[PDB]
């Protein structure tokens, strides 16, 4: 019956969703800026809904605990009825597609390698054949799972190393992985999605680089709880925004117009 | 009730589906080879179905006639109940998504420019600012529609020219667009999807090139008639094949392992 305010789950991840410098001065949706802030606004406009942005409580993307089988992160928020829609850099994966609905992708990505500039690494193959430079991934998302599940020898070799490396190569947020790259003197490499990698490469201090090709190819989709009547209009909206070049415009705005490291 | 042989519609388009050299010697599905032949086999295996490959009668992707409102091509074949599934380089678009179901993409692409080697053209912007080199697109697919619908000035300028150009810049098949590039002495440029462009670039006589960036970003999806119970298992199969690197393997097989123009 009565339309209600749509509860949007998302995550603080640059440049998708960030607190404005002056957020303490602001209320509600106006506290945040970014690619997914703009995208939420476009989708809401095209679908005729009022919405509230909320940051996922546990600060995670979404993984199911192997013992409890409880979903955390934004996925768990959709699954347990805490949010109506996730509008974030949330990777489309088989295990997630089984439990939530995903629009067609609104952005493509692959897993990629971030280095401190001058690091003697060009590929995953380079990483796997050496021990001097540590490397790891984010917890509780699609990248860690990629390695954990991979039957490809190079990626199996990598996973075998990372899962038992000491101290831990895994980080809780993208910002911590980036900080580790910068602070580790070339002795840590970070495995993260190319979208995130390419953003950070254009931010001061301009000391990191994306090296080599992407290890996989895939995309982010807008997720809804399974069978939600939001799914259909939201998917049509993503296709429309795609076809109008709105998605390209937003990407240019937040990646390259914001570039700090040159033209 | 009783499972039946799934009727697959597809299109003869290199290197997705081609007649084997010795096809007259062969029967059924064995007449054809290609990326979508292999993909049909993987999907069928993962979904537990028997299938028949058939080439779309009219040799078109799919467009709705503005007066009759009748769909042609593979789309029309799904819509009118002539085929159960399309497994082809069929672009996910808003207008098609409204009338058929699409899996998540199994391959990404954008619109791109093919030139005869040495043609003084580097971008769509170059094409739009000149009259010496003609350019056009395929009929009855997503590329023509991109230009017809675009509010972006460069692409509106292009569309204005192409729709009234004499003789016609439009072609009935990819092979005819390619032949026109090769046979036109640098005086014709072809707008086609990057996947197709990149394949042809690696085929003898090795006289064409992809120039500049892609004009858009999108993907091919496996299409089913709207509400078909095939859609769910097929989508899960595409994600699984993606995540196993089967899609990457097939792309390498048909594009680059088949390369004729060097390493
Ligand atoms: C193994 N590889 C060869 C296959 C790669 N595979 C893909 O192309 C692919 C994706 N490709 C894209 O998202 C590219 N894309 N597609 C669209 C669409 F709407 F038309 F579908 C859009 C984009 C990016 C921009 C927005 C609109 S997402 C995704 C996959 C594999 C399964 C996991 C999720
Ligand atoms: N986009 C990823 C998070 C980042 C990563 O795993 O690298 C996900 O949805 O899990
Ligand atoms: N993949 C396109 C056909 C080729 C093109 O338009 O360039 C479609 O599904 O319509």
């Amino acid at each position: 019956g009565a339309n209600k305010t749509v509860v949007v789950t998302t995550i603080l991840e640059s440049p998708y969703v960030m607190m404005k410098k002056n957020h303490e001065m602001l209320e509600g949706n106006e506290r945040y800026e970014g690619y997914c802030v703009d995208l939420a606004a476009e989708i809401a406009k095209h679908c005729g809904f009022k919405y509230k942005l909320t940051i996922v409580g546990d600060g995670k993307y979404g993984a199911r605990d192997a013992d409890t089988k409880i979903w955390n992160g934004m996925v768990g928020e959709l699954v347990y009825g805490k949010a109506d829609i996730a509008i974030a850099p949330l990777t489309i994966t088989l295990v997630r597609e089984e439990v939530i609905d995903f629009s067609k992708p609104f952005m493509s990505l692959g897993i990629s390698i971030m280095i401190k500039k001058g690091t003697p690494i060009e590929s995953a193959e380079d990483l796997s054949k050496q021990t001097e430079i540590a490397y790891g991934t984010l917890d509780s998302g699609s990248t860690k799972e990629f390695f954990r599940r991979s039957k490809i020898a190079v990626f199996d070799k990598m996973w075998t190393y990372m899962r038992s490396a000491e101290p831990s190569v895994f980080v809780r947020t993208t910002a911590e992985g980036v900080a580790r790259v910068r602070k580790s003197k070339g002795k840590y490499a970070y495995l993260l999605e190319s979208t995130m990698n390419e953003y950070i490469e254009q931010r001061k201090p301009c000391d990191t680089m994306k090296v080599g090709g992407n290890l996989d190819s895939k995309g982010y989709g807008i997720a809804t709880p399974k069978g939600s009547s939001l799914g259909t209009p939201v998917n049509l909206a993503v296709l429309k925004l795609s076809e109008q070049g709105v998605l390209d415009k937003l990407k240019n705005k937040w990646w390259y117009d914001k570039g700090e490291c040159g033209a």
